[PDB]
């Protein structure tokens, strides 16, 4: 068998105070600690998750009743264990994936469907050759339709911007404030509604000292938020999403615990202290939040990532519960393996 | 502070029990989790270890009295993640550097010193486009001076051989016994002296039940050998090294423990019960070994890997003792960062 800290679960069905002997899946086809990108629909209708597959393609899994599995991006494109983050407007028929080349320059891959249309092609941003640091996660917004920024971290390590909008192409945008750790996850999110002006930009990054900090947008420019949260993992992975509670923005904010557990912080109508949504540990690696409102004015809630061995999980709150069921997406070929709860080295 | 598990060590300078409060280093521009490969004089006069920058160059730390950084193969040349093996042999004026291209396809660097020449070229290898499993691992053994064996994890994820010498170019090799982890650490030695002809070569994976396992090839062909560890952590680090000790080869063989320490097999006329060499949580990434025998008869073995919080680390078993301060090699730009035990 494979050898896992007995104190931790590594699944669903581990025993209540850990680890004893059980059965996990290692999905060899996904690269192992992928990162993830999401977006579900504004109406709940369908999702999409984009992940890695382990020949360094990107695919996409969309789920309308079931999940199905496509390539959006061939080997080569996407440099190996690339960063991912999505777009989403129209309210919901406009598509944007941001990712890195093999030489660390931003890049875009574009979606559209408006008017029946299924176009998918390399956008714009690819010209301008915008090279970041190596490590770079990345993080987007998209306000008053299609005015794009893109958050990357630059070879100084500061957090940077690059914007689209006004018949303006790509341009560079702000340097943010703040000292961020390199090689930070970042996540950012737009709290006002897809098609207003001005937006209302949140961003969740790691410092160099460990903490994690807040970048704000309002009129008037950037500054560092009251969001902090004084010391977490080492590049934990970090992920936000928002959607409107009873007509005001619910901001989710996660990340993970020393024991690789998913820790939420909620801001609405102020923060709430940090909980850990369940117990069980997932893989350390990228994982990504998404939701959406309800026509009863409640948030729904999916987070993606990797759970032990090397599978794809998808967490669901709804109607306001987690829900005990926790899904695995399947990506290609898989091999089951016998996992048992060790206590010491030998 | 960034928060690490209480109950775990992240460095010896860390509390007895586990971490308490610490500073530890951040080096940013070594690739989280970089793959390692080394390689020590026979005569001990110097050390070559091999990793991979942030900006995917492949850089060398060379020990000299002092370590110095170089770079070997330029941002580009390297899948991001590749694996790295070395060569040394001459006894130690010929090196090759196996690694993968971002194609997935098995690359061979090569620096040769013979006659005070200093060569550094593509090698031969790179030719036969020889196209691996994404998540493939490398190994490589040297014998009878040039005749060069590298294995790797097919695309059906067997463990594979690509083969050098006799004038017959790069040739495919055996496909090896057993059922490999997709992914698997590899770690290949060959117990018998570089110059000597036929090989004695010796290998280590992880199983797809999570076992640790072990290649043997004599003449005859390879077999599954008596080296068998029921259970391992999933796709843990691997790496073994040889040479020789009262005229006997003496193999350790290393891969981390669920807690992230160093575990240590030794075969010696016979294996010896796995030992943890110290208990100190590395980062769960690769690990390269090697060794040699000093001229008072004993072996030498120096460990590289990642310490926290991003460190290139250098364990070193000398005159029968791990020293218990280790020591990082830096390879650039650093911060250092308070790390805090949480429970
Ligand atoms: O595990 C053993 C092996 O079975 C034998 O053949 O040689 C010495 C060790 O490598
Ligand atoms: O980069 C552009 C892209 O070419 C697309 O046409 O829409 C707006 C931006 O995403
Ligand atoms: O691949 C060859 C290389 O081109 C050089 O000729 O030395 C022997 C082998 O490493």
């Amino acid at each position: 068998p494979v050898e896992f800290p007995k104190s931790l679960r590594a699944s669903s069905h581990s025993s209540e105070g850990g680890t004893t002997k059980e059965e996990d899946i290692y999905g060899y086809e996904l690269l192992y600690r992928s990162a993830f990108a999401s977006y579900i629909a504004p109406t709940g209708a369908w999702n999409l998750v984009w992940f890695q597959a382990a020949d360094g393609s990107i695919k996409q899994a969309r789920w309308y009743g079931e999940w199905v599995i496509s390539t959006v991006l061939a080997p080569g494109k996407a440099l190996q264990g690339t960063p991912l983050t999505a777009l989403l407007w129209g309210p919901q028929d406009t598509v944007r994936l941001y990712y890195l080349s093999p030489q660390f320059e931003l890049q875009e891959w574009c979606w559209d469907t408006k008017n029946g249309a299924d176009n998918k092609y390399d956008g714009a941003l690819n010209a301008a050759k915008v090279k970041v640091a190596p490590y770079s996660k990345l993080g987007a917004v998209s306000f008053g339709g299609a005015n794009l920024r893109v958050y990357y971290q630059g070879t100084n390590n500061k957090l940077e911007e690059y914007t689209f909008g006004g018949g303006q192409g790509w341009k560079k945008g702000a340097t943010l404030p703040g000292d961020p750790l390199p090689g930070t996850y970042i996540s950012f999110v737009n709290r006002n509604k897809w098609d207003a002006n001005p937006p209302s930009i949140r961003g969740y990054f790691q410092t160099v000292t460990g903490s994690l900090a807040e970048q704000v947008w309002e009129t008037g420019g950037w500054r560092i938020g009251q969001f902090v949260i004084p010391a977490a993992p080492f590049l934990t992975p970090i992920s936000a999403t928002v959607s409107p509670e009873k007509d005001f923005p619910k901001i989710h904010v996660y990340w993970l615990s020393v024991e690789s557990t998913i820790i939420e912080s909620v801001n609405w109508h102020g923060w709430k202290a940090p909980k850990q949504i369940d117990n069980i540990s997932v893989v350390k690696a990228d994982i990504s939040a998404t939701s959406f409102t309800r026509d009863d004015g409640t948030v729904d809630v999916r987070i993606y990532g990797t759970a032990q061995l090397n599978v794809l999980f998808e967490r669901i709150f709804r109607y306001g519960v987690w829900e005990e069921k926790i899904h695995s997406i399947s990506v290609g070929k898989e091999i089951p393996i016998e996992v048992v709860g060790v206590a010491a080295a030998l």
